[PDB]
């Protein structure tokens, strides 16, 4: 029961400061771009010890399968070849992801009805907010 009130299907809402975490992060122009347009939908599941998150959109469709506090490789959606290790805080989902001596870190949170994401790199923090689909 671990992750119960993050498990479901949730579809993007807001988002702030994107670009500029995206920036910061090294991603492209053009991906930027065509990327930000992107409304996914961000699919929880949890089988025994092993969570499931899908992230699907018109960008890209992407899936990881992990066990809290075990690496795993990672290619994200920007094509970035990472190793990730999630766990799990006072009940917020933690995502480290670490490639080329750089690291970023994404929570996800849930607040009220929502699910509140925050992507931060260096200085810059990002937040994108995510209702039930
Ligand atoms: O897309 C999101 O809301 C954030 C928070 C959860 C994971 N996530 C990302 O990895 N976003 C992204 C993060 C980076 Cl640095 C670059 C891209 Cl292209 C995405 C991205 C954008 C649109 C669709 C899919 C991915």
């Amino acid at each position: 029961h671990m992750c119960d009130a993050f498990v479901g299907t949730w579809k993007l809402v807001s988002s702030e400061n994107f670009d500029d975490y995206m920036k910061e992060v090294g991603v492209g122009f053009a991906t930027r771009k065509v990327a930000g347009m992107a409304k996914p939908n961000m699919i929880i599941s949890v089988n025994g010890d092993v969570i499931t998150i899908k992230s699907e959109s018109t960008f890209k469709n992407t899936e990881i399968s992990f066990i809290l506090g075990q690496e795993f490789d990672e290619v994200t959606a920007d094509d970035r070849k990472v190793k990730s290790t999630i766990t799990l805080d006072g009940g917020v989902l933690v995502h480290v992801q670490k490639w080329d001596g750089k690291s970023t870190t994404i929570k996800r949170k849930r607040e009220d009805d929502k699910l509140v994401v925050e992507c931060v790199m260096k200085g810059v923090t990002s937040t994108r907010v995510y209702e039930r689909a």
